[PDB]
DNA sequence: TGCTTCCCGCGAATAACG
DNA sequence: CGTTATTCGCGGGAAGCA
């Protein structure tokens, strides 16, 4: 089909036939090997970009709206993404967001229509 | 070398299935 | 519907880029 499996120490991983990346989960495997087939495609609806991932397309729309989501909690500046928010508690607050406290607040997405998780409040 | 996008395990939201 | 299968958001490290 699309994949081989090898098992290690009863270790399941999933092969993609084309690149040979290993998987844990086969649902990774799936998105991943959309990438070579195509068989769907995640059109921006802002512009002409195609993505062989949903989640590709999603962050670029959110590009596109300027909405930004992450808000530093030590001073309020808000950011579009993960990263630059990081980036600016480490460099400005000398602190990591990866550690044990909470340091940012991820905003339900309000630019856009997608999947709304109820934690997020 | 510092942005910028990619990657993939994990699991919540939801669609597809009786 | 209730249930299972599927989709895909998210963290945060990695890989890509000029
Ligand atoms: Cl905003
Ligand atoms: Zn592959
Ligand atoms: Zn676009
Ligand atoms: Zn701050």
């Amino acid at each position: 089909d699309d994949h081989y499996e090898l098992i290690v120490d009863g270790r399941v991983y999933y092969i993609c036939i084309v690149c040979k990346r290993s998987y844990v989960c086969l649902t990774s495997l799936r998105r991943h090997f959309n990438i070579h087939s195509w068989e769907k495609k995640y059109p921006c609806r802002y512009c002409e970009k195609v993505f062989p991932l949903a989640e590709y397309r999603t962050k670029h729309e959110i590009h596109h709206t300027g909405e930004r989501r992450y808000q530093c909690l030590a001073c309020g500046k808000s950011f579009i993404n993960y990263q630059f928010m990081s980036s600016h508690i480490k460099s400005v607050h000398s602190q990591d967001p990866s550690g044990d406290s909470k340091l940012y607040r991820l905003h339900p997405c309000r630019s856009l229509q997608i999947r709304q998780y109820a934690y997020l409040s």
